[PDB]
């Protein structure tokens, strides 16, 4: 099939682009807002969104017999204010990541490919669990205002779910 | 200092690139010609360029109070022919990476910093050590034509006081 | 060579001095400002200057057959108002020995002296790791004015590849 | 009290100049008589010197309320001519240093501090110890006139009581 | 380059030769002057000057494309008188190794060939660390007059740094 | 006695040219035939010819009272064109070797001396052991037409009551 094709490219460049961002993201929240243990948090995440979650397309295509492309562009220009705006705005990029995926799992059902729905039900999953690991960080930011608490708070983070892990 | 910051912005730049390049040629290496231990070599690479190389630039700046921008781009549309065309293509990239951080190194000792020279002689280091272990894949192709004999030959592969 | 050896006690001397300084500092850190656990990071900080950096200067001495001179003299009489002043202090020293071990390499590459180059890639190194780790905690005193907070982050404060 | 104070005081910069001066005196020991070992010594004498001895004042000014004064200045200008006057050297530093700490003792029990005099019965011990073990290393050079028999037993002094320890 | 590959190779062959008469200097130290452990300390310089010091050289070779060549010719035809005069040849030897390998390093600093440097850094370091352990024998031969204490020193050397070694 | 002295004196200097062309031997192997195994076997040869095949006779000068000798020069110009003829070549060293140990041991039963042929069996012994154990590899290259299969085999042989 041709539109799986298309739609699994997409993502595959999409997923790239959003790793290479929030590496950028997090030195620079390292660096600025002197608070490292966001960093390392938000550098995890671009690790994961750099592996597996474009190693399994990859793998995906292999098995299967389709075409992979690759074409990336990205740069970062502006940077948010302080680290309260820059948390949301990853929490942002995760919401559309699923509208994305929801919109993938639609059509591989609609076109009677159920390898593509099996193969998809995993990122449904991910996609759901990592948005919630992220807003438990953002909430932090609503509850206190000495940085050090929030260090600690997070540190203890960094330092599984029968459904949904 | 600034020429410094210029070159290593693109040196990050470059060893993004390669990292990107390197998991499309492992991917199509793969699946095209028929060599999944060949596909694992060059994957590794790629992991290899893809973490440390840009993370010391990234802590490195972190330390001196240097300033770090983010600006890729990259589209593979040449793919050459057969496997050995594709290792041949990796080991004048590599070669190439080669010279650009002599390039570098060259002009750290001329604005007088040490710190960078310091930092730099370990790419000195991991430049030729990656070199050789390409070309030891390179020569494979020059002394045998039997696929199987090569991958399993490649494949033990993946199974120094200087140079580590 | 003599200049080198010149520069090479005056690094010795500088050390000295540092230490003593640095002494006294933990002390009246730990026993005015009530912030014991700061007192015990500026002990660490001299006992790091007065032991391995200055047996090396000496080994190396031993070594290659320079003569020593010891000519010390410290008085500590003006001492910063609070915690903040006294830790930015810290790091405008620590940030001009780094000028001063660059002035020496510059010095023992100029004139054809090798083993000296050799020898100070060490404080080369170990001028940026100290550097970092005293701005580590020059920054803890913007982000939380609690002050038993801090206390508890340099509780559980007290290596990279390449900056180890 | 004051009287307490200046003498700890000078016994504080007293105890720093003779670190620093054994320094010196071990890098010469070893550099121009070779004799390794007699350095090694030395050089345990001077960190001893260099820390607890002064790591203990500190700490018991913070502990009853005494204020610090650091104030050192010290050079080197002259040197033995071999290895038996720059051992007797040291014999006759550790000998003026029991008489110092002697005097701090008759001033500590003459004003009724008896939590002074507490803490200089350490002093008090550690003198006549590091004195006997000088004169121990002092007393081979009237046994022998080999250099070489002399590092031996140096040598097993350095790498291998109830009352004075 | 030429430059770098002319002086590697002279190098090599210095190696061999040095070797080559160490272990003559060994045995007609141990034979003819009865003094067995200075004949295995000479060995063992011997053999780590055949061994390491010149595999890397061929593996330097082997890594950047240069070419090697193979040339030695030596003949011992007077040997020192005594045990003194030997280890005062050997001692000079070394010494005259170090300032060849500076005249190298400058070299290759001076032709923008940075590997090169990188890769005699290591022999930067061993020429002083084998000149100070060559140095604190020939140190005992002032100390003492008698032979088998000069032997027990040896033996308690070679029957056993964080820059230097 | 001086005749046996003679001899082993030659024969010091013998081996010690064997090992050192060997040597050089390995490393034309290694990195112009892009065999790195055959170099390793070539390389422990070198290694068995500079030490004990040596050490041993300077041991026995040592004990019996000869005198002993240095007089070394080797110079190699010209190389086999593959690994073939490198091979024989030194198949032809070895068998000489054997011829020439054997004269010594005649020379040495003919004075009546106990001692040096007691000592000289163990070179008799030893030239057979190492002669066979590089035929067996002369005669892989007149086996096969790969190189890696000869090479495969080769590591595997790099990983007796009499002989032994
Ligand atoms: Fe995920
Ligand atoms: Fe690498
Ligand atoms: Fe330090
Ligand atoms: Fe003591
Ligand atoms: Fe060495
Ligand atoms: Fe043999």
């Amino acid at each position: 099939s041709n539109k799986i094709n298309d739609a699994l490219n997409q993502h595959y460049k999409l997923n790239v682009e959003l790793g290479l961002v929030y590496a950028h993201y997090a030195h620079v929240a390292d660096d600025e807002f002197d608070m490292p243990y966001l960093g390392k948090f938000i550098q995890h995440l671009s690790e994961d969104k750099l592996g597996v979650h474009k190693e399994y397309i990859s793998d995906y295509f292999k098995r299967n017999g389709m075409k992979l492309k690759t074409d990336v562009s990205v740069a970062v220009k502006s940077i948010p204010s302080d680290a309260k705006a820059l948390i949301q705005e990853v929490y942002a990029r995760e919401n559309e990541v699923r509208d994305h995926v929801k919109a993938i799992a639609k059509l591989a059902l609609a076109e009677d490919d159920y390898e593509s729905f099996y193969f998809i039900q995993w990122y449904v999953r991910d996609g759901l669990k990592d948005l919630t690991e992220v807003d438990d960080v953002v909430k932090l930011f609503n509850s206190s205002n000495d940085k050090l608490i929030i260090e600690e708070t997070i540190k203890e983070m960094v330092e599984e779910h029968e459904i949904w892990g």
